[PDB]
DNA sequence: CGCTAGTCGACAT
DNA sequence: TCGACTAGCG
């Protein structure tokens, strides 16, 4: 995400309890819980043998969230974004680096280290993803799949009021424009809460606490779809929003040296990659529970022309995007696994 | 001070 | 995977 974001708008957090929103719907960032509960079990999962801990540690989150009178929509990662495939496999290269270098160590003798290694190789896959489906939805616990990242999709709940609040652990959920956040919830609801017009509270942040500007912020910076100019990180980039009184973020981009005063060469395609990046966090397609249609996180406007927007995910028939949706079709074989109906009985 | 890139812990015995 | 935290550099 977007790093040192959260030590950057420190004044706009605030520590909570879960039980504020009793009554209340909370979408949740299901990957944040799959992986924590994956470290418990790392050397089984490492090793393909046979493991369902992290099944049970996503479980008592979630009872923990039925305990206090809360409804969860518990949310998954789907599809892989085109613009984070070579991404994916250099990460993937990761994995299976400190897998083998992890079945070394053992070989040697330390296994303290060697711990280290198998914990930074977890691929949480879509059939471990599913199996906390099937536990959760045996407890009445609504779940559904994102198209691709749960970042957008987790940003659509809470913009269209079907929930109120978000628990996660990434800071995308900000750029995104979420209006409730909460990072940081330990297994009793123990957590720290930022909300979007509580950004104000941040001197440092100046004028950019509006959505806009706030996202043009987080980009420069740096973030998952595009890296950051050499010397650009959070404080400057804000700088730069700050003392530009000019609504086209292009010439801005263009003109960074001069409000910075800085001999910084932008290039050609970087331009090209923050309109990507721009419209990405802007027209990302989520999963509209209501209608059960694709839709882009943000209605297009009428300058963007919506063809060419295939980076920020491609559209199927609304019939299989239920079905991804759903658990019920392969994200990669596109073949049906399994057979949920909600409606024989978001 | 600000930014880069790297280290390291998370879980739970 | 994501953050917190720090030495090193402008
Ligand atoms: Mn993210
Ligand atoms: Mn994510
Ligand atoms: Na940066």
């Amino acid at each position: 995400g977007i790093q040192g974001l959260l030590q950057f708008i420190k004044e706009a957090s605030e520590p909570i309890h879960v039980r504020k929103y009793k009554g209340q719907v909370v979408a949740v960032d299901t990957y944040c819980w799959l992986h924590k509960g994956a470290i418990a079990c790392a050397e089984k999962l490492a090793k393909g043998e046979p493991t369902d801990r992290y099944v049970g540690f996503c479980m008592k989150f979630v009872n923990m969230l039925l305990s206090h009178g809360i409804k969860p929509i518990l949310v998954f990662d789907g599809c892989t974004l085109p613009s984070k495939k070579e991404v994916e496999r250099s990460r993937r290269e990761r994995r299976q680096a400190n897998l083998l270098k992890g079945k070394q160590l053992l070989r040697e003798g330390k296994v303290s280290e060697a711990r280290e290694c198998f914990t930074r190789s977890i691929n949480i896959t879509h059939a471990m993803a599913h199996k906390v489906i099937k536990a959760a939805r045996s407890q009445g616990v609504d779940c559904l799949v994102a198209p691709y990242e749960a970042d957008a999709q987790l940003a659509y709940l809470n913009k269209a009021g079907i929930v109120q609040a978000i628990i996660t652990e990434d800071s995308d959920l900000l750029a995104f424009g979420c209006k409730k956040v909460i990072l940081k919830m330990d297994q009793f609801g123990n957590g720290l809460e930022i909300d979007q017009a509580r950004l104000g509270m941040c001197r440092q942040l100046g004028d950019v606490f509006t959505e806009e500007k706030f996202r043009y912020m987080c980009i420069l910076s740096g973030c998952d779809y595009l890296s950051s100019l050499r010397g650009i990180g959070l404080a400057k980039a804000c700088k730069v929003l700050r003392l530009a009184n000019n609504p086209d973020i292009v010439k801005v981009i263009k003109k960074i040296g001069h409000y910075l005063k800085m001999n910084i060469t932008v290039p050609e395609d970087y331009i090209n990659g923050f309109i990507r990046a721009n419209n990405t966090f802007l027209y990302q397609l989520v999963f509209d529970p209501i209608k059960r249609k694709l839709i882009p996180l943000n209605a297009y406007e009428d300058d963007v022309d919506p063809e060419t927007l295939s980076y920020a995910g491609q559209y199927v028939d609304d019939s299989i995007a239920l079905q991804i949706a759903l658990g019920n079709k392969d994200i990669n074989t596109f073949e049906q696994i399994d057979d949920y109906n909600p409606d024989t009985a978001l």
